[PDB]
């Protein structure tokens, strides 16, 4: 199992513009287009990301291509973050994956927010972290996804996703 297959599971794959759990215009494998309410704003951003006149519809390959960039960007965004980086370097491979997932979902910023959870992960206090991670709007809005991610942090294995 790796980050890609993990995020593909959590994010899905949709070839036509859609609105995410949050109501955001999305496409492909969890690619957020805009938080704007405008559909047009959406298709514009899409056209811009793809480099062609889409009419809100993309190919498989195109989704996978936005997918690689966005995983790249999430990683980059961890290794660039004074707060994240230390946690990520402290962790084992599986748990690095779980961190990336969160960062792909919620943004670097979003995650850098979890001060206490982070310190917890850094310390390798798995059970505690998991209960702190759980007291969050993230958990209460996307509980099954969240549970997947927290289990992964707890266990350091891919069970949740098998
Ligand atoms: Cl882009
Ligand atoms: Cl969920």
């Amino acid at each position: 199992m790796n980050i890609f297959e993990m995020l593909r599971i959590d994010e899905g794959l949709r070839l036509k513009i859609y609105k995410d759990t949050e109501g955001y215009y999305t496409i492909g494998i969890g690619h957020l287009l805009t938080k704007s309410p405008s559909l047009n704003a959406a298709k514009s951003e899409l056209d811009k990301a793809i480099g062609r006149n889409t009419n809100g519809v993309i190919t498989k390959d195109e989704a996978e291509k936005l997918f690689n960039q966005d995983v790249d960007a999430a990683v980059r965004g961890i290794l660039r973050n004074a707060k994240l980086k230390p946690v990520y370097d402290s962790a084992d491979a599986v748990r690095r994956a779980a961190l990336i997932n969160m960062v792909f979902q919620m943004g670097e910023t979003g995650v850098a927010g979890f001060t206490n959870s982070l310190r917890m992960l850094q310390q390798k206090r798995w059970d505690e972290a998991a209960v702190n991670l759980a007291k969050s709007r993230w958990y209460n809005q996307t509980p099954n996804r969240a549970k997947r991610v927290i289990t992964t942090f707890r266990t350091g294995t891919w069970d949740a996703y098998k």
